[PDB]
């Protein structure tokens, strides 16, 4: 196994997979490392197992066709990927906590958004469809642009929704466009 988190490439407290050689601190994989079950497989694992066991899975989706799933086991487990897939990425620190605004020439927005209230949201199952999931994960960043309007501080936003975007198209197997 490796010696440093997947997610936050820190040591610590390991969890180890027993099917690839991948760890994680307990509450960097998502879902939360699980009690018992030996074997362990981590989510990159079970990822891999649904497109083993049904290859066509990888043929083009319309992303409209995807967000209007809802949100079953496989759908389920293919959300809380995309989002450690953000967590992955060191510029998440600046998405994960409840932000504040206090900025001269800014209002907050409407209906602020975060990484930990969406792990939360996953968590209890408040979403019943894809669409509630990239919503509001698409929200984070929308939020993060109108606040800071022309200061460079906005690029951040840019960035990690890029992340998001790209990991999106490939989870979810979304076809192919120029
Ligand atoms: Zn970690
Ligand atoms: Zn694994
Ligand atoms: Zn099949």
């Amino acid at each position: 196994n490796s010696n440093i988190c997947e997610v936050c490439n820190k040591w610590g407290r390991l969890f180890c997979c027993d099917t690839c050689p991948r760890s994680f601190h307990e509450h960097c994989h998502i879902p939360s490392v699980e009690a018992n079950k030996n074997p362990w497989s981590c989510i990159f694992c079970r990822i891999k197992t649904i497109q083993e066991r049904c290859p066509e899975s990888q043929s083009g989706h319309q992303e409209s066709e995807v967000l209007m799933r809802q949100m079953l086991p496989e759908e389920q487990l293919k959300c809380e990927f995309l989002l450690l897939k953000v967590y992955c990425d060191s510029k998440s620190c600046f998405f994960a906590s409840e932000p504040y605004y206090n900025r001269e020439g800014s209002q907050g927005p409407q209906k602020p958004m975060w990484l930990n209230k969406v792990k939360t949201s996953l968590n209890e199952q408040m979403y019943t469809r894809v669409e509630g999931f990239v919503q509001d994960m698409r929200l984070i960043f929308h939020n993060h642009k109108e606040f800071y309007r022309e200061d460079k501080f906005t690029r951040l936003g840019i960035q990690v929704q890029d992340i998001f975007e790209k990991n999106f198209r490939n989870i979810f197997a979304i076809q192919e466009t120029s």
